[PDB]
């Protein structure tokens, strides 16, 4: 099957929704800037590292 | 270019299809709760931290 | 809300174009083998394990 990709502005919109994204879609918040996986009963956060600027 | 992200109940539905999946896609499999990215000649695992539970 | 996965050969490529990648896009470069998700103002990099070859 396939899944994708959701967003949100804030984690609090996020969360407001997340019983309705399914298991396997991706899920970024961006004033966080927190990245996580929906799973079964919950959901995994993706480890990233520090922001790259982008190029000038 | 755009790829995605597509998703198996399993390990042995997912291996069996991996072949098929182009570089840069990611691959969910919701039994071990794992996510991976496409490569070169394989695939490499997405690090994962502990689940949140979902909002009571 | 949705996003996506976008790809490129090279970083180099990825580069030139990362200004127009929407906030909460994943981002793959094949030659390098990285994976990024794009932020405000920035990108970060997702950490990665090592490649598991495809099954034979």
């Amino acid at each position: 099957g396939s899944s994708g990709v959701r967003l949100w502005a804030t984690r609090q919109a996020m969360l407001g929704q997340v019983h309705e994204v399914p298991e396997g879609w991706l899920i970024f918040v961006a004033e966080q800037e927190e990245l996580y996986v929906r799973v079964q009963n919950g959901f995994r956060k993706v480890q990233l590292e520090a922001r790259t600027p982008l190029p000038r």
